């Protein structure tokens, strides 16, 4: 199914590539036919039309292929450098948290896992699901996206809905939901 094999691709690409002999670079791309190879592992139907198939299907925009090289566009638990496209348009984004971190928050901003990147979602309902992973009390933080700007953060194109941006100030932290 398109669900079994993009959890498997989701892992390889996110956080296990070097265990199925890929080697990323340093934006995250792998050789998509090596890929193949690699899912052919678990899952010997696959094609790499199935996997192009996958990407241009996928509703939430995981995944980026330009010409050979395809890449997960956030979820990483490497170090990746993402230049995505910036978005210049969102007012207001969201980020779910569990209620347990609002002290911090409230004190230090929203920092990313690994000084990475803060995941930020267009959607409210999307923020909250993705809260609901750390626990069941979840809040959703309301983010001013144009003052996270004018202190001169970047916010990335990640998914459909996954916004990126270093992080977040206290002071863009607009309401809780
Ligand atoms: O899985 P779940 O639904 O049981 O739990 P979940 O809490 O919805 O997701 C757990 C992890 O699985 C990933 N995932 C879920 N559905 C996926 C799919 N169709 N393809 C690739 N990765 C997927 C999620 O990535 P996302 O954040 O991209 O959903 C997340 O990293
Ligand atoms: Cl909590
Ligand atoms: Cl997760």
């Amino acid at each position: 199914s398109r669900f079994k094999v993009s959890k498997l691709m989701a892992y390889i690409l996110r956080h296990s590539p070097w265990e199925f002999g890929l080697e990323p670079d340093e934006e995250g791309f792998v050789s998509i036919e090596e890929l193949v190879n690699a899912v052919r592992k678990v899952y010997p139907w696959v094609t790499e039309e199935y996997i192009r198939e996958i990407v241009e299907r996928d509703e939430k925009g995981r995944y980026e292929i330009r010409g050979n090289k395809i890449r997960a566009r956030y979820g990483h638990s490497y170090p990746v450098i993402l230049r995505h496209e910036e978005d210049k348009e969102s007012k207001v984004l969201y980020h779910g948290t569990v209620r347990r971190n609002l002290k911090g928050i409230m004190r230090e901003g929203i920092k990313p896992m690994k000084r990475q990147y803060v995941h930020l979602s267009i959607n409210y309902e999307d923020a909250y699901n993705t809260g609901m992973r750390h626990g069941e009390d979840v809040v959703v933080l309301i983010i001013d996206a144009e003052c996270l700007r004018n202190k001169g953060y970047k916010i990335l194109k990640a998914g459909k809905k996954v916004r990126i941006v270093k992080h977040v100030p206290v002071d863009c932290i607009s309401g809780i939901l």
